[PDB]
């Protein structure tokens, strides 16, 4: 048959996808700016189809219910058929390979620590030995995940102090997080994906920080429906994109060029 | 049909693989050491395959003649039927990837530089500039295509430089790179993946070092024929075995475990 626009899900998450500031004056797919809108305009370019951004209807990620097998997030609407492709911060894990397909990386990453800065830790170690300074993650997606599913004995020593801790540790939203960490006088810190450690660490009031190596090391890619033919053609320009320097340009575009907190 | 032992090609390379010190004594797979044989084998484990370790017949990595349009290497023996899997250093490229399959990346890397101790170099840029301390790569695989294709400016610079320079900057191996780096005073300096950096930094006699950021970021991929099955299986086992942390205790292994250059 004909082609039809590529119906695209991602989520709302600065510096991912935004709506501009001017988007009541704007329509369509010019309604949104940021890094996965500029990285979804340059494969439909290489790939040649025509697009629409939505964004997910329930804000999550993807998971599968243990009890009634459903998955939700941008893997559920890629699986029930209601997307074509996510084009979003979307980690590569293997419950989510088993169900839809994955580009190669276009973002390299891992589980960081952010603190405010003057607090005194370095590692998930330092923290794990403590519970003055709290600490979580995201009430849902893959860092939470990695938490839950662990058995090596630091990181699950910390999901037990995270289940356990009061008041809630977790988060609803990467705001939440920053905003927490950034009004706790140092007795909160976070536990969330480097690229948006980076990104925040570039922020005003320029009171947070990276702190550590990263507890994992993982990626982001593009999602297709299991045995979508769009997949090859969408992990080739990815691939030829890397290959041309474009996605480390558009990183620096959308993390660094216009950092806020100095050279 | 019955199950067959699956062919592995690789590429004798430390720490990848390495016949051991006592090789002459043994048989079959256990003649063999190092990242890339234990990888197999936990790959194998997960997989519920038996397997024989081969070695890539012309010592290549894979690219494609322009004139005949034959496929070398170990991408050459995964296309052509001699080999079921290619488990090695062996980089995710557009132009390998259109051939054939590669699983998720089990290691992330990038271009990077080794100088001699001393030497006044921090950047691909400060090489680029001057000539006094010569500079290159091996003489085939993914590090000097990088620069043969190259349009970005800095890097098109150092190809034109590296063709022209006289002696010859290419080497053919590791070792000789390394060497060179090690007997010119200097005045080599040698661009190489950055995990290979990262291990020659820790041996002795410990007077190399990395500097400067990475020139790119991509992975290495476990290979298979286009459309094998066996393709789906490892690359799940590639994800399982990154999520439980045995890719990062498998580099700890061979690249800091035992370095001879201090804790
Ligand atoms: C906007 N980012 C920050 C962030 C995200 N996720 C979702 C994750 N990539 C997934 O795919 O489930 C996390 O799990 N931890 C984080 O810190 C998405
Ligand atoms: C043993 N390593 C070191 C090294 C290798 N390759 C081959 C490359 N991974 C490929 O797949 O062509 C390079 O191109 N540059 C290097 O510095 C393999
Ligand atoms: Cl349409
Ligand atoms: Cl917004
Ligand atoms: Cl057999
Ligand atoms: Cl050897
Ligand atoms: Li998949
Ligand atoms: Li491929």
């Amino acid at each position: 048959g004909a082609n039809k626009t590529v119906v695209v899900t991602t989520i709302l998450e600065s510096p991912y996808v935004m709506m501009k500031k001017n988007h009541e004056m704007l329509e369509g797919n010019e309604r949104y700016e940021g890094y996965c809108v500029d990285l979804a305009a340059e494969i439909a370019k290489h790939c040649g189809f025509k697009y629409k951004l939505t964004i997910v209807g329930d804000g999550k990620y993807g998971a599968r219910d243990a009890d009634t097998k459903i998955w939700n997030g941008m893997v559920g609407e890629l699986v029930y058929g209601k997307a074509d492709i996510a084009i979003a911060p979307l980690t590569i894990t293997l419950v989510r390979e088993e169900v839809i397909d994955f580009s190669k990386p276009f973002m390299s990453l891992g589980i960081s620590i952010m603190i405010k800065k003057g607090t005194p830790i370095e590692s998930a170690e330092d923290l794990s030995k403590q519970t003055e300074i709290a600490y979580g993650t995201l009430d849902s997606g893959s860092t939470k995940e990695f938490f839950r599913r662990s058995k090596i004995a630091v990181f699950d020593k910390m999901w037990t102090y995270m289940r356990s801790a009061e008041p809630s540790v977790f988060v609803r939203t990467t705001a939440e997080g920053v905003a927490r960490v950034r009004k706790s006088k140092g007795k909160y810190a976070y536990l969330l994906e480097s690229t948006m450690n980076e990104y925040i660490e570039q922020r005003k009031p320029c009171d947070t920080m990276k702190v550590g190596g990263n507890l994992d090391s993982k990626g982001y890619g593009i999602a297709t429906p299991k045995g979508s033919s769009l997949g090859n053609a969408v992990n080739l320009a990815v691939l030829k994109l890397n290959e041309q320097g474009l996605l480390d340009k558009l990183k620096n575009k959308w993390w660094y060029d216009k950092g806020e907190c100095g050279s």
